């Protein structure tokens, strides 16, 4: 075939019912995740090729960066609750991996303040039970699907993208192949 199990995707031997359609995992500590966001714009190009009425979900993970990794998963919960993903993603990435100015929860908070979220509103979100369950959601979904590596994308809780089995000479070709693969898996 042109798309083969084990080549551009693997299949979960234990499928995850009730899963979000397109589910993506990342960590602000994850170097390929940085590329995926800043250089490749994977999420965005996948979206552009998906049907619509297709929900796209992105979650942070705990297993990188110890204590700060968990702070970042709670911070990403705040970002999702406030709808400000598109305003903090880049400075969180650069703060962790480029400038290395994020070392504490307070430094994470600074990024949100600078992006214009109000102090009171951030701290209230940070401490809210809506955010707590949004942290639990991120953890449960990672737990449902065996997750030991990022970046990772799952489609309908059954198919996992396998970018190792795609071409990397051309960055644009890689992205298109990746997005086309998600679309193919989507209509499966």
């Amino acid at each position: 075939a042109q798309y083969e199990d084990g080549k551009q995707y693997t299949t979960l031997e234990k499928p995850v019912a009730g899963a979000p359609q397109v589910l993506e995992f990342f960590s602000f500590f994850c170097p390929h995740c940085y590329q995926f966001e800043e250089v490749l714009h994977i999420s965005d190009n996948v979206k552009k090729k998906l049907p619509e009425g297709v929900k796209m979900t992105k979650y942070h993970v705990n297993f990188m960066g110890g204590d700060l990794g968990k702070d970042l998963t709670q911070a990403w919960a705040v970002a999702m609750a406030l709808g400000v993903e598109d305003k903090v993603t880049v400075p969180l990435f650069e703060g962790v991996q480029k400038t290395q100015t994020i070392r504490s929860a307070s430094d994470i908070r600074d990024v949100f303040i600078n992006a214009g979220i109000k102090g009171e509103e951030y701290d209230a979100a940070w401490n809210s039970f809506v955010v707590k369950s949004l942290v639990a959601q991120q953890e449960k979904a990672a737990a449902d699907v065996q997750l030991r590596g990022v970046p990772a994308m799952f489609v309908n809780g059954k198919y996992q993208l396998n970018p190792q089995g795609m071409d990397t000479s051309n960055m644009d070709v890689f992205v298109q192949q990746y997005a086309d693969t998600v679309k193919y898996l989507s209509e499966k």
